[PDB]
């Protein structure tokens, strides 16, 4: 096993390809990787040229062999040399897998395993995945499962870059709902260092959507994302607190905001499908009361006196749902914001548990959230499908 | 037929009353307009003569004499004639309540007739209600009479009781009777603020060392505060300090190991280490002045003691919802804005406070049950005390 032996073994595997690769092929590949230390010189160039030739002459026009080629590419992954060749190959195989994900058994699983092996060893990826996920999004298919699992893996590897690329799609109206949906799905996968959203423009544009957009569906997605994001950096949102409180007041009068549409890229109100109240508004109250109760109740008390009284009357049903907060025995309105020991001692799951202890062991919550996301995707499908029909006359 | 009342009385006593006696009495009171000049005085003197010469040593005629005095009560005239007779018959009735049938009920009917017509009474009832201190008919009569007089004159009632609160040997009984008074639902309970009783209740809560005495005072305070919540602002620091003292009752009882208010000392045989009614005190405090209460708990009037106050108030915090005052008032305007109390009555304020706990009859009934339990415990305690010593 040096080079000629690999060429003959690969071509022989191509003439008769199976799904479980024979042991002697694993042996020839292992001996090649062992007997070649630094293919970064020429060895990688000739290996690349060989894989290109094999793809052109034998694989390109045989989708049933794609999974086998990917399996071989997995074993041959360590020997390409420069990481850009592995990029060039993943990018080359991206669309053939997407186009044959539903028809070739095991191809999606093998390509996922190849992706995970790439990610677990030692922007253009994210943008390509995002744009393609927008394209194939006008039921669930294998192509969307592949795109979704890959997006979650890339976001787990680069959370700051992920939420950066999505911000571009947040600026465009036609993908904001989808972007917020993917953001919720991303947050649902439990990725690390979610606080990096503060070193990214996504958070401010979420708040801008909550403040300006008029579609109940868009604002509701943004609210779900905000509720899922706040427990991961509660001590860093102090400068954003007036906006968050003002956002609560806006959603509190959603039955008026929708009404005012009586004629930054705004999403306008859809009078056909958007309801009159934000379903996830109560949970937002809980997290605000859980994190900064003294500042929150001071905002509700003292923002028109009549408008303030109405804010109070509509906050009454939330007041009767929450116990007295322990901060009332310990902090002032200043020290509530200034003392950060609370956040040093507790992680997101503890902060969530302490908050949910105020409402009159987490996997349940994540499962519920995934069910909610499925419900909302089904609702959007229903909407979109009702739109294609109405108008046809 | 109305002129020979004395002849009929002397003939009837010296031997149910016949219909013609009640008829002559009724016609006498009918055609006699203003007996206040003298006819009532001579009637009183004659009834006294009959009592001395014919009734005093004739127990079977006590009930008949009381029935006649009940029917002739409107014609006595001056209210001092009625007081003179009630005072004269008090001890004979109490002494014969158990032996003469219907006598207790007849004297109760006399009391009811007294209540439905237009201090020395209270002092006489109080002194005898201390002298008597299972269940006793004499104590029930004395209690019901004290409660009836207190319902008619609540400010005067409390006033006499304040004297017994000042006596160490009478404080427990005075507070028990006070609890029964507040439970009877008397009017104008805010008048306790125009009397020194409230301040001496707080002084007992601050200084007395008997768990039984302090818990009685706390129960009385809880029953009293909803009747004048807007007037207790100057007392708020004291009430808060009282809560803190009771919050550390298991230390204060222990801390009373080395040492013009006459303190009731700790009774080491039965007094426990915690005040049972302390949570309800928290509830009423949280119901009335939450912003000031939690501000007191956050920073009291050292840091370690404070943290301990916090740690013990945590368990009460987990039982109460967020108060609506936090959407409406500051710590200043909570004391300054009085609109809450203008339209509100005591029962409404109590019901609203009970909206924080995680329509009045049941409360009164439970309270009376508790008061009976405590009186029965006091009986047990005394019965045990008297036997510890006979062995010596």
């Amino acid at each position: 096993g040096s080079s000629r032996d690999l060429f003959r073994a690969l071509n022989s595997f191509i003439q008769t390809p199976t799904l479980p690769p024979p042991a002697d092929l694993d042996a020839i590949i292992s001996s090649y990787l062992e007997r070649h230390d630094k293919p970064e010189e020429g060895s990688g160039d000739r290996l690349n040229d060989e894989l290109l030739a094999i793809w052109d002459k034998a694989v390109q026009d045989h989708p049933e062999k794609y999974a086998a080629f990917v399996a071989v590419l997995r074993q041959l992954r360590p020997g390409l040399g420069a990481p850009a060749r592995t990029f060039q190959w993943w990018d080359k195989l991206l669309d053939p897998v997407l186009d044959n994900a539903t028809r070739e058994k095991g191809l999606a699983r093998s390509f996922m395993d190849f992706t995970l092996e790439i990610l677990s060893s030692s922007i253009p990826w994210l943008n390509r995945l995002l744009v393609r996920w927008m394209e194939l999004r006008e039921s669930t298919d294998l192509k969307e499962q592949v795109l979704t699992d890959a997006l979650l893996a890339f976001g787990k590897k680069d959370p700051k870059g992920f939420m950066n690329a999505l911000n571009a799609f947040v600026l465009r109206r036609e993908h904001r709902n989808s972007a917020f949906s993917l953001l919720c799905a991303f947050v649902n996968s439990g990725p690390p260092h979610l606080y990096l959203i503060l070193q990214t423009p996504l958070f401010g544009n979420i708040l801008q959507s909550l403040q300006k957009d008029e579609s109940t569906f868009t604002v509701n997605l943004a609210l779900i994302a905000l509720v899922m994001l706040l427990p991961f950096f509660p001590g860093d949102i102090v400068p954003y607190l007036p906006t968050l409180f003002n956002i609560y007041a806006r959603l509190l009068f959603w039955d008026r905001d929708s009404y005012f549409a009586q004629q930054w890229d705004k999403v306008l109100l859809d009078p056909d499908y958007d309801g009159h109240s934000v379903p996830y508004l109560p949970e937002y109250f809980t997290i605000l009361y859980g994190l900064y109760p003294i500042n929150f109740v001071d905002y509700i008390r003292k923002p028109i006196d009549v408008h303030a009284a109405e804010i109070r009357e509509r906050s009454e049903r939330f007041r009767k749902q929450h116990l007295l907060h322990p901060n009332f025995y310990e902090y002032t309105i200043e020290t509530e914001k200034t003392n950060i020991t609370r956040w040093l001692k507790s992680e997101a799951d503890e902060i969530i548990a302490d908050c949910m202890a105020l409402v009159v062991q987490v996997s349940l919550l994540r499962y519920q959230r995934h069910r909610l996301l499925n419900d909302l995707q089904y609702e959007r499908f229903v909407r979109q499908q009702h739109m294609s029909h109405m108008g046809e006359l």
